[PDB]
């Protein structure tokens, strides 16, 4: 059997949440997308769903990667983005999954989208675990001491209500999917400008692995036929 990585997710559990009552039992979009595509190989492909994280914040999905790479993790499945750090590690599948930062703000916010935020003197949240805290260091360089990591959904709202002189955020910097599922339950927030990234989501493997090919054709088969976007909208759908 391979040992697959899975996130412990502590928010937007609709992409892969462990089962109450297991340690090795997952449900989710990702878990889903990867069942469908194993179940197009030539081959079986028995797993045990290994758990990444402490429970209690979301897990550097970066170390989550590296973990592949030290033969602790035969692959990992979940909401991976497939940025430039871990493809030089690692061997992504297709991506499954469209994604890309977007800056979330308040209504009636003076921020038009990345580039004016950039200037700006206030904090910035980013979710925990998530490339974006790297993102906005080493590309826009914004100093450490304005990035305030944010763990739930919850956490982002209060962070954007309070804003910096309450101790909050005057904005957040996260990919789409987990900001629809936000402003879904928070409809004062917005998307302010254009998403300025575009990283999919891809399963991870060992480099060279056979069966990140192998489930990049298998996800092209789901994508080219309309089930991927059925997946999607059976777990995800103001
Ligand atoms: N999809 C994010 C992880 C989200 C989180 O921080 O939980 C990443 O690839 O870095
Ligand atoms: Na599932
Ligand atoms: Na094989």
């Amino acid at each position: 059997e391979l040992k697959i990585g899975v996130p412990l997710r502590v928010s937007y559990k609709e992409f892969v949440s462990q089962i109450r009552g297991t340690e090795n039992m997952f449900k989710g979009f990702c878990i889903d997308v990867f069942t469908a595509a194993v179940n197009l190989l030539p081959y079986a492909v028995p797993v045990k769903f290994i758990p990444y994280g402490n429970g209690k914040e979301n897990p550097s999905y970066t170390h989550m990667v590296e973990m592949i790479t030290t033969g602790n993790f035969d692959g990992v499945v979940g909401d991976v983005a497939i940025v430039t750090n871990r493809t030089k590690i690692v061997d992504f599948t297709q991506p499954y999954a469209a994604s890309g930062l977007v800056v979330v703000a308040p209504g009636g916010t003076p921020i038009k989208g990345i580039e004016s935020l950039r200037e700006r003197d206030d904090p910035i949240g980013y979710q925990v675990g998530s490339f974006a805290e790297s993102y906005l260091r080493n590309e826009l360089n914004i100093s450490e001491s304005r990035l305030v990591p944010l763990g739930t959904p919850e956490a982002y709202a209060k962070a954007l209500k309070d804003g910096p002189s309450k101790g909050g955020v005057a904005a957040i910097v996260d990919e789409r999917p987990y900001v629809e599922l936000f402003l879904s339950s928070n409809c004062a927030y917005r998307i302010v400008g254009q998403e300025f990234t575009k990283s999919g989501w891809g399963f991870a493997f060992p480099r060279d692995s056979p069966l990140a090919i192998d489930l990049s054709t298998a996800i092209l088969e789901l994508a080219e036929n309309g089930d991927l976007q059925r997946i999607h909208d059976k777990w995800l759908m103001c």
